[PDB]
């Protein structure tokens, strides 16, 4: 009755909050990770607000790329299942340390999809990003449309997905979905959860909750000559439960035969710039946000926005929460887990 | 001092041999995937003198400690990595075999190499991240995109490759973009050696010539070329090893690409009839669908491998031909 899903990465910050969105759902979860930006103490949180759902969840200290662990998680349980969020995913990391990202990414990524074809679970949802669509010629973006990287972080998420494309022409068992998430942002609404990164925040929105709080100093702005309305990128950002739930949607999604290797777009489709984000933060909290005003990171696109019509009509999905909840929440998390867990 | 890996394969082989005869040392680490130790035997004992200067080791780039105990051993002023899987058919059924082999052994290298210090690379590109162009010749500036795992694992290696030299300016490497070695030592001492079933043309149909292959199987008979069958740049393979101590010589002054090929379009029935010209032999042909992953017309531009690397290929298809049929004639079962 029951079904078994494995998450990868399951203690980061999507991946605990979907994993709870899994167990409030009636899913048993087998969790995967490393701790390379994560802790312990945020499965810890979800299995108590999951309640008598607790139970349904186990957790492994396991590198993808240990082969022999992995196999070990394989052999004892049938997982019907997996979502695979572990990874790295700083793209100014990623510039500095092409290979460390190559290496955690893609070779955990094979290793992963090798013990998945030897133990006959083929049943892959993947964390994609909108960092495939580049430098977009066109927006809204849609899953048609074309696909590039612009950083090694991107090329690793190109990458898997060309691979994904592969193993599937090589074999009509798999069932995959390539789930390209926009800008997750905001915390569970409990606020007893949330993003807590290792050391030095790379996305826009917990760099700023620590600035905020008194952790880091200013956020540095990437990029204030953008063809915008203020100046700086525009981005979709969406709240993370509204993200989790479309891993809920999309693992319903694999019953249906027609599948083989899609790709939907998790995001909101409006845009908003750093500064509006920035803005609506200071809102949300009363604290002031110092900026320092820099120049573009290296390989970040102008405007980017998802198209959400195939998501809403053949997942029966779409984000529920605007800017202002996410900025609520992520408040309300961060006002008492000021340094995290 | 040069390390090698894949060194014992077709195109290391050749290209140790012709570092040995330069003047340089090589050792050569190689798993026996698709080569044996034996090809290094007599690349030692044909090298004479400079043989002494040869050393080689069984060891898959992915094993990191072994790899580690290599470079601990020896200082190397470059690298040369020719492993890999490198069967367009073979990838399209079993991707994450390339991608395992071909990306996890090349991460695994260049992290090793840069642990120790040595950031000198050539690498063995192909022309399949050309896919299927769109204009010919193939220029090192034309679009780059693949059809098959195999095409994609040497187009990612050399976007990993970029993006190594854009973290750390220190790194200089050439990606070598060869076209379709064949051909042998003209000794016939040395050649290719497949081990398994083979998957190449040529080594096809050298087998096929001496009884070891019952037919050379067409893959594609209705492509838009003068007799139906896809066409490809033929490259002898002496040739392409002269082309890396080039490169070699090239690293002394970066991530710059170069095609190694003729400039010379040949269809696949041609190379048959060429090889019947130089042996004297009758290869039986089933004719076939195109293989997935195949381009249809593939060829360089060779102007900015002789404008930069002072190269251009000199043996012709009669040549590459005699010298295949040289080996394979006095080798039949090889090694
Ligand atoms: N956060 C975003 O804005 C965003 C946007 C698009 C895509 N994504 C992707 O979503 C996924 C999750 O993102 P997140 O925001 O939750 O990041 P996160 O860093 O919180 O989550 C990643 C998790 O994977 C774990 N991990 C990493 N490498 C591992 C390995 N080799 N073995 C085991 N565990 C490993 C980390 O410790 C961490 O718990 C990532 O793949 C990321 O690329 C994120
Ligand atoms: N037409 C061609 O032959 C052609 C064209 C373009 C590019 N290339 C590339 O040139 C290189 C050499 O081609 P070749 O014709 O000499 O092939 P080959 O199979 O004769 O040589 C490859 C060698 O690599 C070894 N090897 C494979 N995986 C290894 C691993 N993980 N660790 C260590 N050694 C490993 C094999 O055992 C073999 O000796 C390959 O990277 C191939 O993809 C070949
Ligand atoms: O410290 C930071 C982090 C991010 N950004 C900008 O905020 C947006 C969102 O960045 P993030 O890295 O979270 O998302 P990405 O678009 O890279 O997935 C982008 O335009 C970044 O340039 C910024 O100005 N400062
Ligand atoms: O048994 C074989 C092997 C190859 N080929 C064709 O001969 C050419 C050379 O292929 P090969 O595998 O040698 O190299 P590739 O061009 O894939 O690098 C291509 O058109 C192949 O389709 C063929 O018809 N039969």
């Amino acid at each position: 009755m029951a079904k078994s899903v494995l998450v990868t990465g399951g203690a980061g910050y999507i991946g605990s909050h979907t994993v709870l969105q899994l167990l409030e759902g009636g899913y048993s979860a087998v969790v995967v990770d490393n701790y390379d930006n994560s802790s312990a103490a945020s499965l810890q949180r979800v299995k108590k607000l999951a309640g008598e759902n607790g139970n349904r969840l186990s957790f492994h200290q396991v590198d993808l790329r240990d082969r022999p662990a992995l196999e070990k998680i394989f052999s004892e349980t049938k997982f019907d299942a997996v979502i695979h969020f572990a990874g790295l995913k700083a793209v100014g990391e990623s510039v500095e340390k092409p290979l460390l990202y190559y290496n955690n990414n893609i070779v955990g990524t094979v290793t992963l999809l090798e013990v998945m074809a030897q133990y006959g679970c083929k049943n892959l949802v993947f964390s994609s990003s909108a960092t495939v669509y580049g430098w977009p010629k066109e927006v809204p973006c849609t899953e048609e449309s074309p696909i590039s990287a612009t950083n090694p972080y991107g090329r690793t998420k190109l990458f898997i997905e060309e691979i994904c494309r592969d193993v599937h022409r090589s074999d009509s068992e798999w069932k995959i979905i390539l789930l390209r998430y926009f800008n997750p942002v905001g915390a569970h609404p409990s606020g007893y959860i949330g993003e807590d990164p290792l050391g030095v925040p790379n996305n826009l929105m917990p760099y700023v909750q620590q600035v905020a709080v008194g952790r880091r100093p200013h956020l540095t702005v990437f990029g204030t000559d953008y063809k915008t309305k203020d100046g700086t990128a525009v981005r979709d950002y969406i709240h993370v439960m509204d993200l989790a739930d479309g891993h809920i949607a999309a693992l319903r999604k694999l019953d249906d035969l027609k599948i083989s290797c899609e790709v939907y777009n998790l995001g909101t489709g409006n845009g908003t710039s750093v500064l509006e984000m920035v803005a609506a933060f200071e809102k949300a909290s009363g604290k002031k946000i110092p900026l320092v005003m820099a120049g573009r990171r290296p390989g970040d696109a102008e405007v980017v926005y998802a198209s959400t019509e195939k998501a809403e009509r053949e997942l029966n999905w779409k984000a529920k929460n605007g800017i202002e909840e996410m900025c609520r929440d992520l408040w309300n998390w961060a006002s008492n887990n000021p340094y995290g867990y």
